[PDB]
């Protein structure tokens, strides 16, 4: 249990070492302005994905940071975030829990 894969298709993204708890706790439960719910895990490096567009600040669940959506670089799968502009981190990712598989490095 040791490194994340995409669920939809393997290709690999994160790593059990690579959790970052913010605020006190790598979980975090959000919803977007359509209602959806988030179980997002926050990490600080992330690999595998395609960073879509520039970033916005709209709606942002973490204060300081503008994203950008986060696909699977291979499958096109939304995955989450990647968060930046902000400090202590500058940068890092929050990753939808379940589209993500874990297993063995
Ligand atoms: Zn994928």
């Amino acid at each position: 249990a040791s490194i994340f894969r995409c669920r939809q298709c393997g290709q690999t993204i994160s790593r059990r070492d690579w959790l970052l708890p913010m605020g006190g706790d790598h979980e975090h439960v959000v919803f977007n302005p359509a209602g959806m719910i988030f179980r997002v895990w926050c990490f600080s490096l992330a690999q595998g994905l395609r960073l879509i567009g520039a970033p916005s600040g709209e709606f942002s669940w973490f204060k300081g940071y503008d994203w950008t959506i986060a696909l699977c670089g291979q499958c096109g799968s939304h995955l989450g975030w990647h968060y930046e502009g902000g400090s202590q981190p500058q940068t890092f990712f929050g990753l939808i829990k379940d589209r993500l598989a874990e297993g063995p490095a």
